[PDB]
């Protein structure tokens, strides 16, 4: 596999391992998305240790309204992140 | 760096290292996106070699319409890859 299809496998992976641990498999409730953000994005985050914050993450993500973040959801949270990385390499 | 953290650098690098080669350095042109594809997205789409294949290919992806693939679009292709790559092991 390329770099690029090994990344792509880690999206997956990672968001199965948290997505999983309750309630609908498939999707990230607010424990699961505020763990993953807090363990797996330690360097491009800031740790969320608010409820404010942890509410305010899944409102921005939560684009059809469930109250949890799907998969294209993540994958949306996702491309922010990365969007912004750009700063600390061009702008 | 967590696994998550290093897909997320492995999608910026792979981007620019293409969007780097002509014109625009910030945006994929036809050839760049080919010549990504066809390298790096081996295992999970099949070789493009069809002029027509790689002109739907931009028309799908470039949705401002300015004819190049910028980083925004081209993680938009990268979520619909990822997502199809489910049903190789969920349905
Ligand atoms: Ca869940
Ligand atoms: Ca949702
Ligand atoms: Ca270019
Ligand atoms: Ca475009």
């Amino acid at each position: 596999m390329s770099e690029l299809e090994k990344a792509m496998v880690a999206l997956i992976d990672v968001f199965h391992q948290y997505s999983g641990r309750e309630g609908d498999k498939h999707k990230l409730k607010k424990s699961e998305l505020k763990e993953l953000i807090n363990n797996e994005l330690s360097h491009f985050l800031e740790e969320i240790k608010e409820q404010e914050v942890v509410d305010k993450v899944m409102e921005t993500l939560d684009n059809d309204g469930d109250g949890e973040c799907d998969f294209q959801e993540f994958m949306a949270f996702v491309a922010m992140v990365t969007t912004a990385c750009h700063e600390f390499f061009e702008h």
